[PDB]
């Protein structure tokens, strides 16, 4: 499931970025072999996420948009609570697949909480100082 | 990640029962005792424990940090409003993919809400503003 999610998220991004998604671009972006991509694409095709360049069905597009959103939100989350920027991508890449929608939605409210009043960010930063 | 789950599980069993048997480990992790004997031999080789099953100081320190990590992540999701029943499965999944930096920052976040209940109330307000 996680792997399928990484493929769909990547395909969505490529289509939005280049207008198309090639097996070759998919393979490179995911650091995998084209044989693994072809196999995965056939599975996604079977499950109706896309059609074998390759075009996403409405189902793959809705899921892709959501996966990209999930990624972006999780990066903002760690960024806001002060995680070293260089560590953020790798952590989001691992946890993004293991968070229920309830957790994603709650994390979304947390981000909004800190975004609607900068004093709150200042208050959270102060705690980091005490901890130090 | 699997090694971390075994170490975390072994530390808890020893802390609760006073010892950790292969059968208790397999039962707690829902796996075959063969898979446990394999992992244990591996943890023994890496010096986290000695093949009853006794943790080395290395395994104890790691074991304790892992249990702390688990507890912390549950408190974090609990505090932001995640349905209690979904918390365990999510933590079990993300615990292995968070850097210590993120863990430490999540630690401050939890401290942030715990030191002033008024902040928890403002967070709840926003959750109700969602529309
Ligand atoms: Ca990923
Ligand atoms: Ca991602
Ligand atoms: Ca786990
Ligand atoms: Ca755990």
């Amino acid at each position: 499931t996680p792997s399928m999610e990484d493929y769909i998220e990547q395909i969505y991004m490529l289509i939005e970025e280049k207008g198309y998604a090639r097996v070759s671009d998919i393979a490179e972006a995911l650091a995998v072999h084209p044989s693994s991509v072809t196999k995965m694409v056939q599975k996604l095709d079977k499950d109706e996420y896309l059609i074998y360049g390759l075009v996403l069905t409405s189902k793959g597009k809705k899921i892709g948009k959501r996966l990209v959103y999930r990624h972006e939100l999780l990066e903002q989350f760690l960024r806001i609570i002060g995680v070293d920027e260089e560590k953020i991508y790798n952590d989001v890449e691992g946890i993004e697949h293991h968070l229920s929608w309830n957790s994603i939605d709650r994390i979304g409210d947390l981000v909004q909480y800190f975004e609607e009043d900068d004093a709150r960010k200042k208050d959270l930063k102060s705690i980091q100082k005490k901890t130090e």
